[PDB]
């Protein structure tokens, strides 16, 4: 049984604890509490393999960035997450990806840009635009809403090829 040592990153609020939460436990997060750092594990079957899914659930405040290289160090692919209705987290995340990018210096690190909470819609971050960051990064980018389950599985399960391909 191969175990995959997922990451959840991006900016306060854009919903990586309730896009984890969802995927793990099959509900929605509607209120807003801050993560320091938490941990999920999960047994999947993906493309016929019984595999582990060990995932952290990092902190989006400021506040903790301190403990961010330590997790860039030990996770094996990064979902970067975040929100089309946050045109700062967007920006934001560009920075989340150097930064792994630097702790683990390689170009070449598994992860997947997510953006999240695509069933609202104020959105301010156009597809597009999140398209041309992902190519530029050759990383796929793939619209979710933790809210509707939409594109929950295939945006973590496309983290996990990512990084069994690599
Ligand atoms: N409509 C909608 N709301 C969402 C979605 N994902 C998260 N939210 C909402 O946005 C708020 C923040 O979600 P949360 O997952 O806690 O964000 P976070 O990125 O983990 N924050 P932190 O970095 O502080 O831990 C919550 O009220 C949650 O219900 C989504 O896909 N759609
Ligand atoms: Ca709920
Ligand atoms: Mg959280
Ligand atoms: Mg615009």
């Amino acid at each position: 049984m191969t175990e995959y040592k997922l990451v959840v990153v991006g900016a306060g609020g854009v919903g990586k604890s309730a896009l984890t939460i969802q995927l793990i436990q099959n509900h929605f997060v509607d209120e807003y509490d801050p993560t320091i750092e938490d941990s999920y594990r999960k047994q999947v079957v993906i493309d016929g393999e019984t595999c582990l899914l060990d995932i952290l659930d990092t902190a989006g405040q400021e506040e903790y960035s301190a403990m961010r290289d330590q997790y860039m160090r030990t996770g094996e692919g990064f979902l970067c997450v975040f929100a089309i209705n946050n045109t700062k987290s967007f920006e934001d995340i560009h920075q989340y990806i150097e930064q792994i990018k630097r702790v683990k210096d390689s170009d070449d690190v598994p992860m997947v840009l997510v953006g999240n909470k695509c069933d609202l819609a104020a959105r301010t971050v156009e597809s597009r635009q999140a398209q041309d960051l992902a190519r530029s990064y050759g990383i796929p980018y793939i619209e979710t809403s933790a809210k509707t389950r939409q594109g929950v599985e295939d945006a973590f399960y496309t983290l996990v090829r990512e990084i069994r391909q690599h």
